[PDB]
């Protein structure tokens, strides 16, 4: 068994004290958020062009799922965390013409997001959660 203070091995990525999940599985957005709960995290919900690009680059064989869920379809996109989008990446500026539905947002290898029905065609689930490094706080800091 692997030691603690290090849960993110390959896909999963840890930083200052938080980690990301870029694993493979499921086939729907709702399945991604459910996966997050299993890891005790959250549906990514990327807010940094770097982070979105980070997973975007990490996701080659298939796109990735983010913490984005829209009301109906073309309405307002709200994050699974209950926070309206701030940057958004669904296409740089191409409104396309093939309108069929978009209840969630996906990420393509192109280097951004694509707003389309949660039931598109992905293969990798991504969620974020804090690292597994948390020792029992005994001595109170700053006495």
């Amino acid at each position: 068994s692997g030691f603690v203070c290090n849960t993110c091995p390959e896909k999963w990525i840890n930083f200052q004290r938080k980690c990301y999940y870029f694993g493979k599985g499921t086939k729907q957005w709702v399945h991604a958020r459910y996966a997050c709960d299993d890891m005790e995290g959250q549906l990514v919900s990327i807010h940094s062009p770097e982070e979105q690009d980070f997973l975007t680059k990490h996701a080659s064989h298939t796109g990735s799922w983010i913490g984005l869920r829209n009301l109906d379809l073309k309405g307002e996109f709200i994050w699974v965390d209950g926070s309206h989008v701030d940057y958004s990446n669904w296409a740089p500026g191409e409104p396309t013409s093939r309108s069929q539905g978009e209840d969630c947002v996906m990420m393509r290898g192109s280097g951004r997001w694509n707003d389309a029905f949660c039931d598109r065609k992905l293969g990798a689930w991504v969620c974020d959660r804090l690292a597994t490094c948390t020792p029992p706080a005994s001595e109170g800091s700053a006495e």
